[PDB]
């Protein structure tokens, strides 16, 4: 995150972090056994960290649970990043309470306008690096279809919406892939593209969780 705040000890509860040896992206929590993230983020060998501020320092709230299954959507392209979600499910259920929460998936989607929070510990710097130890948040509104097909001509689908600030300065980065924006209390995009970070011109690319709902519960209620 670039540009913006140090969000708070566990006041994120259904941010997860995605390690295989070291953070390597963020995640959602959206019940007790399974977590939302990219299909970029894929790899063998997840723990999941529910509970994490300081993701080098054990400070009492960790849940660190193996991934017992990864389902990438069936449509994902890894050229155009067209279907950019995956689901984890974990190897035992999480112990739900304050500070290790899921997060409601939407049942409408959100527009153009809305506020949102986007979370994770992903690079602080647009022409640097500086990976921060504690979860960075920003406050971020969507922008419309057509300024966000302007920014990224002929790159947009209608799986992907655009969020952030045309100016620049303030966005999502790497190592913040696969975490949530959430909008008035439900997971409506996941951390997925954009060029550099926090650059003009060039806001932030989201997958649009809406889209997904029926093959989230179906693939829940089957796995
Ligand atoms: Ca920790």
């Amino acid at each position: 995150i670039v540009g913006g705040y140090t969000c708070g000890a566990n006041t994120v509860p259904y941010q997860v972090s995605l390690n295989s040896g070291y953070h390597f992206c963020g995640g959602s929590l959206i019940n007790s056994q399974w977590v939302v993230s990219a299909a970029h983020c894929y790899k063998s060998g997840i723990q999941v960290r529910l509970g994490e501020d300081n993701i080098n320092v054990v400070e009492g709230n960790e849940q660190f649970i193996s991934a017992s299954k990864s389902i990438v959507h069936p449509s994902y392209n890894s050229n155009t990043l067209n279907n950019d979600i995956m689901l984890i499910k974990l190897k035992s259920a999480a112990s739900l309470n304050s500070r290790v929460a899921s997060i409601s998936l939407p049942t409408s989607c959100a527009s153009a306008g809305t506020q949102c929070l986007i979370s994770g510990w992903g690079n602080t710097k647009s022409s640097g690096t500086s990976y921060p130890d504690v979860l960075k948040c920003l406050k971020a509104p969507i922008l419309s279809d057509s300024s966000c097909k302007s920014a990224y001509p002929g790159q947009i689908t209608s799986n992907m919406f655009c969020a952030g600030y045309l100016e620049g300065g303030k966005d999502s980065c790497q190592g913040d892939s696969g975490g949530p924006v959430v909008c008035s209390g439900k997971l409506q995009g996941i951390v997925s593209w954009g060029s550099g970070c926090a650059q003009k011109n060039k806001p932030g690319v989201y997958t649009k969780v809406c889209n997904y709902v029926s093959w989230i519960k179906q693939t829940i209620a089957s796995n």
